[PDB]
């Protein structure tokens, strides 16, 4: 996300590295609407000419940005500004020629701009020193193209074009240690499935409406297996017997994973999942979705025949529009759920942001390659649990980066080392929960600085410290409520209770912001996504090209066609977008997961 923003600010916003970075700290990653058009960057470039303070100040007084419309050695920025430069039109010439080779139809205007800026930036990356400055002045002064510049540009042209024409080789298709094959040799079932449910309520093994969903899945799936993994240690004896009979009467294959005998990685995952479930039962920060996230990848849980993992409540495309054949094929042994979102980027092609999820995972039958990919995932998740503080420290997650700066977090680490205890994930989750149970521990945990900036009063951080010190809680209350109900006048219209419940809701929201990554980043899909990233080019953004003659030149098209569950199952998920979904259609997010704090404080009480 951030990489591109900074590129824009340095190419079109008149910023340098340093002040472009300062700009993003002074700028939610909802900034990104400002870049689908030039308007913000054009005006910010005008203010940039008069110093960084000029731009900074314009931003704080501007009512709200995205409301910006026109008024009344940067080779790349010069190539896109100066449209009549004999060099810039030899770039556009080459851009259009490359496209008629690599494309299927008559190039779009966005499609030439895409290749054009590719050429321009590579030319900026091939020139350096005085020969960079000379051609920058040549761009601005519309001097004719230098001799032998068309030979500097020929190897560039042939690479952008061959990058968009050749099939990616096997070294760029290595996904979880297994090559993504284009002939789809791996076979899958559309009928076998398993799901997982570790109840936090010993007297109710599984909610009734999820039981109904599984009764439907077992019936639709015919003779295929509908497997349900659970933990006997989480139920009462009476409830377990009821559960076992319910599964028997509805064609559901129960697997009590407590009885599994595991070795190697399997046993490492089994031990960690049992630890989570034990810490859940004891009210010590354990989470049943974290346990499910791990048990997902145990070989004895998955089994030997092709089978899909699905979330227990995952619906199905039952009927005349479903897949009738029991067997399908794909190019990888482990198919994760994938989609992508298109980010508008002005006159260029839209950026394509791929999404990964573990809510559906299609496994092929037992084989060496499936074992390679599974172990690659398992080692990752096990590695996250053995190095909790090291992962938080390196995390790219914003909420986890903030966690590393909180004094309560530093204090927690010191206690653990003073008492020679390694910080466990449940320990951290437990600690955060307790900390968010009152305003005072909360402010103490996060620090007054952080508190002050959150409630709009950075200058009062010393004041909050003293009130904290001497125990004057009403100022923390009122400072927080005043930021919530927009003004100190409004807080006075409220009694004890309505102000006390606005603080509980707010504290709960802040806890969820940290709780959610404390599952997803270690055992969940974000941890799985971190293991997959290495496959993606990291050097230019991925753009959606609609009609490549060879679509298998782009990694996202290889993933979409050969390494994901799309078109390979009857299960229907709305947790991530479908492939190439417009950023607007990802408004779907507008209208608490079963495993977060709230809902888990419900599913028994």
């Amino acid at each position: 996300s951030e990489q591109y923003w900074r590129f824009k600010l340095m190419t079109e916003g008149g910023c340098n590295q340093n002040e472009a970075t300062r700009l993003i700290t002074v700028l939610e990653e909802s900034i990104n609407k400002l870049f689908e058009n030039d308007n913000f960057c054009n005006r910010l470039s005008s203010y940039m000419a008069y110093g960084f303070g000029a731009a900074e100040e314009w931003i704080k007084k501007q009512q709200i940005l995205s409301n910006i419309q026109p008024l009344t050695p940067n080779i790349f920025g010069a190539a896109i500004t100066f449209g009549k430069s004999p060099v810039v039109k030899l770039l556009k010439q080459n851009a259009r020629e490359i496209c008629e080779s690599i494309l299927m139809d008559e190039p779009n205007l966005k499609q030439v701009e895409y290749i054009f800026r590719l050429l321009a930036l590579q030319v900026q990356e091939t020139y350096s020193g005085e020969q960079a400055e000379k051609l920058y002045e040549c761009i601005r002064d519309k001097k004719p193209i230098p001799s032998k510049f068309e030979e500097i540009l020929l190897p560039i042209v042939n690479r952008i074009k061959e990058n968009h024409t050749e099939i990616l080789n096997e070294s760029k298709r290595n996904h979880l240690g297994v090559t993504i094959q284009l002939n789809d040799p791996y076979s899958f079932s559309t009928k076998n499935s398993f799901c997982i449910w570790f109840s936090n309520n010993p007297n109710s093994a599984m909610p009734k409406k999820i039981k109904d969903i599984l009764e439907e899945r077992a019936k639709q799936n015919a003779p295929g297996v509908t497997k349900l993994v659970y933990s006997r240690a989480c139920l009462t004896k009476k409830e377990n017997t009821n559960f076992v009979q319910w599964a028997k009467e509805n064609g559901i294959t129960l697997l009590d994973f407590d009885e599994l005998k595991c070795q190697g990685e399997d046993l490492e995952l089994w031990n960690l999942a049992q630890a989570e479930l034990k810490a859940m039962r004891e009210g010590k920060g354990g989470n049943p979705a974290a346990a499910s996230d791990l048990v997902r990848w145990i070989s004895g849980v998955i089994g030997d025949v092709p089978i899909a993992y699905v979330d227990a409540d995952m619906p199905m495309l039952t009927g005349n529009k479903s897949i009738k054949s029991e067997e399908v094929y794909a190019g990888h042994p482990v198919l994760l759920n994938m989609g992508s979102a298109l980010v508008k980027d002005g006159v260029n092609l839209p950026m394509e942001n791929v999404a990964f999820n573990t809510d559906i995972i299609n496994f092929t039958g037992e084989c060496k390659d499936r074992s390679i990919a599974i172990k690659r995932i398992a080692q990752s998740l096990i590695g996250n649990y053995l190095h909790v503080t090291e992962r938080i420290s390196k995390s790219g997650n914003p909420e986890l980066k903030r966690l590393g700066l909180m004094p309560g977090y530093h204090q927690l680490l010191k206690d653990c080392e003073e008492n020679n205890n390694k910080l466990s994930l449940p320990m951290l989750r437990k600690a955060l929960t307790q900390a968010h149970s009152n305003l005072s521990s909360y402010v103490r945990f996060i620090g007054v600085q952080r508190f002050a900036e959150m409630v709009g009063a950075p200058e009062d951080a010393p004041l909050f410290q003293e009130a904290l010190q001497q125990g004057n809680t009403i100022v923390l209350t009122n400072a927080l409520v005043a930021y919530l109900v927009h003004g100190m006048d409004n807080v006075s219209r409220l009694n004890s209770s309505e102000k006390e419940n606005l603080i509980k809701k707010y504290l709960g929201t802040q806890l969820s912001l940290l709780y959610k990554p404390l599952v997803m980043e270690f055992s969940g899909p974000c941890a799985v996504t971190r293991e997959i990233l290495p496959l993606l080019p990291t050097g230019e953004p991925t753009r959606y090209i609609e009609n490549l003659k060879q679509p298998d030149a782009q990694i996202l098209r290889v993933l979409q066609t050969h390494a994901c569950v799309a078109g390979k199952t009857n299960f229907t998920s709305d947790n991530i977008p479908n492939w190439i979904t417009s950023s607007e259609e990802v408004e779907r997010t507008q209208s608490g997961l079963s495993w977060m704090p709230s809902e888990q404080a419900r599913l028994s009480k």
